[PDB]
């Protein structure tokens, strides 16, 4: 099949302080045995976690992209590691997120340091998108032990968390001057360009990837179309995220007047609203 020509208006970001970080990283993960063999440690060299971190996190200085590369990179092992044992090692990690393996030691540690100091609304918020990130290994190891197709709807409404965006997102606000209002983190708008920036993303590598959970491939399956024509037809899918995130960032606009924010406030969300759409291009330049 012909892949898309995918085209994204915003510019291509980098951070300027990967080489920095990514030392920093590689130390964290020696420090923690998370590529305890040479075979661990060339997956996790071919992975780019590195370059992965410094197109989601542009903006950031070299400390929050040191600790976001943290986090990849465990989120890298954790993957590589993985219905009932994945519902038993899912849930020994969610655990270790309330204070209940190197890999759940390592997740424990890494989230101690990352609660410290921040404000309880960021916290809860994070937790429950990386928690919800984490439940989707068990949701389609689930779905796998049915017979009936896959339904897009409710694919797409985890697919979002499973792309792992929501949560990345929410360490970008680590670089901003303060940290949003649970006003603005969770307002309409928000939600829509965080729900339409992490589609377009998870779509795009879906067309790149295509395991049953895949927007092309459910689509093919349920109408018993060509590959070239799903193809198609998730392009358009795409397309429509982008039209929802250029609208949500509007919408924001309005809302943050509404509001009657301290200007901090004001800038520090615009700004996170820029990164989320600067990672459609990063994330369409990674893929
Ligand atoms: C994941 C989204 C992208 C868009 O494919 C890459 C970003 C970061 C990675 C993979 C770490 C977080 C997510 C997991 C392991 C799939």
């Amino acid at each position: 099949f012909e892949i898309p020509d995918f085209y994204v208006p915003f510019p291509l970001e980098c951070n300027p302080h990967l080489e920095e970080a990514s030392r920093a990283m590689w130390e964290w993960i020696d420090a923690n045995g998370l590529a305890p063999t040479e075979r661990a440690r060339d997956r996790m060299r071919r992975t780019g976690a590195d370059l992965s971190g410094a197109y989601v996190w542009p903006r950031a200085d070299l400390d929050t992209l040191t600790i976001g590369l943290k986090w990849i990179a465990l989120t890298f092992r954790i993957d590589d590691q993985i219905l009932p044992a994945r519902m038993t090692a899912i849930d020994e990690l969610r655990g270790t997120l309330h204070g209940l393996s190197p890999t759940a030691r390592a997740l424990g540690a890494l989230w101690q340091e990352t609660a410290l100091g921040r404000p309880a609304t960021w916290c809860d918020a994070f937790i429950g998108h990386f928690e919800a990130f984490l439940q989707t290994y068990t949701t389609e190891a689930g779905l796998n032990a049915h017979g009936a197709g896959l339904r897009l709807d409710d694919y797409l409404d985890r697919r979002m968390y499973s792309v792992g965006m929501p949560w990345l997102w929410d360490l970008d606000e680590l670089r901003l001057p303060i940290f949003l209002p649970g006003s603005v983190r969770t307002c309409g708008p928000m939600n829509k360009l965080r729900r339409a920036g992490a589609l377009h993303i998870a779509l795009v590598n879906d067309v790149f990837s295509v395991y049953q959970h895949n927007a092309v491939t459910i689509i093919r399956e349920a109408q018993g179309c060509s590959l070239q024509e799903a193809v198609d037809q998730v392009a358009v899918l795409v397309e429509a995220q982008l039209h929802t995130v250029l609208q949500a960032r509007q919408e924001l606009l309005e809302e943050l007047d509404r509001q009657a924010l301290p200007s901090r406030a004001r800038e520090a969300a615009v700004d996170y609203a820029a990164n989320v759409a600067a990672n459609l291009s990063g994330q369409l330049v990674w893929h």
